[PDB]
């Protein structure tokens, strides 16, 4: 185990030193290298269990068993005298940049998880460059660095939700003894996409200054794999060329899919234009009924719109069914209409987009149910939320021999790496993972500890809590119940569950038990908990800190023992007795 | 100690059962007892891995080993057969009512433990009763039933948070695009009050409906313990009279402090006023520094009032200093001003409280500072929140022999015992246990279980978390870092810190470093987390779940391979990585 990680440390990393905490003659290279302003990784071998053995490995490489022992990509540098050497004569400098590629890590997107790999590849020494290049959409939006969360997902997306909570809010405000009168109160949409709009590039920036500060090349380009390690680049002018990287991760997650139906491409738009939108959309009508989706219609019907949500089959599909007929149901009661078990066949224009009076035009929208009875309707916008996919097509050319799966998503081991060996890929496109910013971000910044500084450490996929920012928002930590059922037999699993009000929603005459939360057990392993739900304000911030407890292995005694925080939603997980099995009712 | 344990559990219960699920005898006795409406505890000997042992130890009381066998106050009753003749007979209701006392169980005190206690002990067949009043504060003021929490705590004092963080919602929503003014919105005290009010009072009605559903006898009498088994009990119209219990619960709690000065008891207010106050406090001082006092000064800021708080020493004495400080900050650049290091000397009458006219008095507060300056302000309403105390002398007898400490409350063992042997004690009396309604419920509910059901299982009263609901809350669980060095010594202590931004803060326009957290570790103990503090927004939905995963023992480790939520407060957690001995700066 040693040697094998010890020849694989050595091999890949940019530039690293063997060190102990305890000795001068290390401190004096730290110090030397600090002057120098250069970067790199250290081992200090007195802080792992196994640094004896490590010391004596070390001389397979460079034939001395002391430490220090300095190392650039691959090759024994020197001792300390040595060190100290090259540095006296101005030969050290060449000797750290001298490289066989012009980079050891290039990252083909600037997203959640290029930018996380990125910035800690760099940290380390590792020469790294960045590409992002931001393909428009059909009707021409385009955005900065930063990726999908940054510019047109989770950030705007979250920003717009909690426009629409202020609705809530205000009407709230007067129960509470505030002079406001909730009806004579107008939201107003090109103000609001302004405010998300100037975040959003203080984020676009604020990467770019990272990059900078980090030494890190960033480059607005479109990359392509050509080879395991030749990119090629198209830059802003339609110059080609290429460039060269030991390592390569594939980081260019995914983009909107649209239905292919007459109309779709023309007069509709999906969430990569509507965080932009500079008009608000009016009536509008969401196809689909993924997060994207529901998330969307929410805050549009929160912000006084009228909105209508396609749905072909169900909703949120892939959570627990029982979890998502609650969401849909609150958003109905809220204002949200459902168009049940349809499909649209066409989109026809009625009027062009006013760009000149900042107006949406006006569509006209055919589909069918699935009796085959016919639906036809006016909107002014209409989104389509009908998935994302990867565009590996034009990332990767097939002779490199990176392995895809059915869906086009990259096919990687659990340290990321693909079939090619030192091509890795992270986010989006890693076939099978959980596809959220959190994941991309640890996967990308573990993955360049492991490759530059010598780290073991894995990323766990599993029991990776979500939330769905939904009007009333949906928490979840591991199985749903019916998967739970699945794996483990009905007569396995207890389910425990209770209704809950919000100390906040009695005194403004809000609901008596829509919230909703339960915990799904399995009996025969001690009530371990497989599944946390939740549906209420707040959902994410109460989630967050049960996936802890759920990556220990918490048990319904865990709960049980711990003591609730008063007065809290979060406080009634603590507290829960009724089971699905007692048939008594889950309302308080 | 299955002998022991047995012998305790028939001693102690009303009615019991022994039985198992693989019985139908079992099932028609069940039948039989629910038919007659004769509630009791079960214990399924199947279910237990002593059971073999426990039907064994039976037949010292039954001369039998077999299922089904019921008791009733210690007493054997009798078989299938034998229960089923009492019932044919009409002998069973009888046997199962005959006591040498009036009740099984006697609460004093109908607050958050106490209610707790004596709605979980009836379900168990104990004959019950709650005795509760409401001694009137000095101006006359009083509420119904359900304790400090429901009428003069946790729950108005939320209600009013809210209807202070509402303001700060109302300036925000003109950044997400709302078109209100919120300089030209206004607050009504009284509209609040009303409806905080028509909330409580609906708790009022509630806990009487519950405890007559649960067949619990509610007095409102003040109850005294003359005796072990003997409780005196003075009614509305001032009859005296004595019942008598088998087991006694003193659930009392406690009431507001006064300084001993004049005008204090004649001028000011406490908190149990603040709640139902007819009109607006006003200009207002609150002297002290107590999660109370700083609570109900930074709503009425929010509110819109002028207030000053007199601060003795320091903020939030036995909360970690630095939260504290931080705390403490916010609120003074949110309006509230701060006297500090000063104490009030008189509370000078200037205009008394107009009642007809719905308008607060007028006051001058002479006081002084510790460097001998002299304080002197007009304010229109004084709040003295300078702690709270058990007032047990008019509850127990000197004779009935219950220990009490320094400060007056009650000696109890790790079951809640006192030093008399059928008197247990819960709640903020509990000398030495965190004065919290989660901790009184949970210790009267797990009592209830020992006495009547044969349970075992103690409150675990370590690593509570807590919130204080100041306008920028603060959560906790564990050790503040202060009495973690304390303990182990800094050089065993690590602290990995982080401010960080709510994402609705940036559209707001709020403040950028203000908010920030701490995860206090034992590094010998594997970076055991011994304490988690959070200074931020929803800090309670926050710190809960985190409080299950600290009762298991999380580590550093299991933070670091937890997922975020993304975006959210509570993911800041997952990602903490600097270190206060690096001294690198924590900001974002
Ligand atoms: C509407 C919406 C809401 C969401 N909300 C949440 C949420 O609340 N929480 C959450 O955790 N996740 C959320 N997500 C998911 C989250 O956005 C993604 O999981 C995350 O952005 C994936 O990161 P990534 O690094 O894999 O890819 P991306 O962030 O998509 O980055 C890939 C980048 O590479 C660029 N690129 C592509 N091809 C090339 C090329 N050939 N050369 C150069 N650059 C290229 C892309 O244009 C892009 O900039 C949401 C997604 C959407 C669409
Ligand atoms: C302003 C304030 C805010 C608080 N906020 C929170 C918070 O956010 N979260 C939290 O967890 N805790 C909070 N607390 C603490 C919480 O209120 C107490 O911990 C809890 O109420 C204690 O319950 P108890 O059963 O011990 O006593 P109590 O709830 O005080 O009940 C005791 C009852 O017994 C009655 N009684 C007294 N003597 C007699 C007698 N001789 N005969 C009959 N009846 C009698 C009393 O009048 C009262 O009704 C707060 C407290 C205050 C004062
Ligand atoms: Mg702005
Ligand atoms: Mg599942
Ligand atoms: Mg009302």
């Amino acid at each position: 185990g040693t040697s094998q990680w010890l020849r694989k440390t050595v091999d890949s990393a940019a530039v690293i030193l063997f060190s102990k905490t305890t000795c001068p003659y290390c401190k004096k290279v730290k110090d030397v290298l600090a002057e120098a302003k250069i970067k790199h990784a250290t081992i200090e071998l007195d802080q792992l269990s196994n640094g004896s053995a490590i010391q004596k490995c070390l001389a397979s490489f460079s034939k001395i068993e002391t430490v220090p022992q300095m190392f650039v990509r691959g090759k024994f540098i020197g001792d300390s005298q040595t060190v100290l050497k090259y540095y006296s004569n101005d030969e050290l400098a060449g000797i750290v940049n001298e490289s066989k590629y012009d980079y050891d890590l290039i990252v083909i997107g600037g997203g959640s998880g290029g930018l996380a790999a990125g910035k800690e590849a760099a940290k380390y020494g590792a020469k790294t460059a960045v590409l992002d290049y931001v393909e428009p959409t059909p009707i021409g939006t385009t955005w900065g660095l930063g990726g999908t969360c940054v510019n047109v997902g989770c950030i705007p997306k979250k920003l717009m939700h909690q426009a629409g909570l202020l609705s809530h809010a205000l009407e709230d405000a007067e129960h509470f003894g505030w002079s406001l009168d909730r009806s004579k109160i107008s939201h107003n949409w090109s103000t609001m996409v302004e405010g998300v709009q100037s975040h959003i590039g203080s984020l676009n920036w604020g990467y770019k200054v990272a990059l900078r500060d980090n030494q890190v090349t960033y480059l607005n380009a479109k990359g392509r794999l050509i080879s395991p390690h030749e990119v090629q680049i198209t830059d802003k002018n339609q110059k080609v060329s290429t460039i060269t990287g030991n390592k390569i991760i594939l980081a260019t997650g995914e983009r909107p899919k649209y239905p292919e139906i007459p109309g779709a491409v023309e007069y509709g738009i999906t969430s990569d234009d509507l965080f932009s939108l500079p008009y608000f959309p009016g009536k509008t009508l969401v196809i689909g009924a993924s997060y994207v989706a529901l998330e969307c219609a929410g805050f549009l019907a929160s912000l006084g719109g009228d909105v209508t949500v396609m749905v072909r089959s169900i909703l949120l599909r892939g959570f627990d069914q029982q979890m998502a007929e609650k969401v849909g149901d609150y958003m109905e009661n809220h204002g949200v209409k459902f168009a049940k078990l349809c499909v649209p066949d066409e989109i026809k224009q009625l009027k062009v987009v006013d760009t000149e009076n900042n107006k949406p035009g006006l569509l006209l929208v055919k589909g069918h149910y699935t009796d085959g009875k016919k639906f036809e309707e006016e909107f002014e916008t209409v989104i389509f939320a009908v998935g994302r996919e990867p565009q590996l097509s034009k990332v990767l050319c097939e002779t490199v021999g990176v392995k895809l799966d059915k869906n086009g998503r990259v096919v990687c081991t659990d340290d990321e790496q693909t079939t090619v060996s030192n091509v890795y890929a992270i986010g989006d496109i890693n076939a099978g993972k959980p596809q959220l910013t959190p994941v991309a971000i640890q996967a990308g910044r573990y993955l360049a500890r492991r490759l530059f500084a010598g780290a073991t450490e894995l990323t766990d996929y599993s029991n990776v809590a979500t939330t769905v920012f939904t009007p009333l928002e949906y928490g979840a930590c591991g199985l749903s119940e019916e998967d739970a059922i699945e794996k483990y037999g009905d007569k396995d699993i207890e389910v425990y569950h209770s209704n809950f009000k919000p100390l906040e929603w009695t005194v403004a005459h809000r609901e008596d038990n829509v919230c909703y939360m339960k915990l799904v057990c399995r009996k025969s392993d001690n009530m371990r908990v497989l599944g946390l739900h939740v549906l209420g304000p707040n959902a994410g911030e109460i989630t967050q800190g049960y996936a802890v407890a759920i990556k220990m292995g918490a048990t319904k005694a865990d709960f049980d023992r711990t003591i609730g925080i008063h007065p809290t939603c979060s406080e009634t997980f603590t507290t829960l007795h009724v089971t699905k099995k007692s048939g008594v009712s889950p309302i308080v």
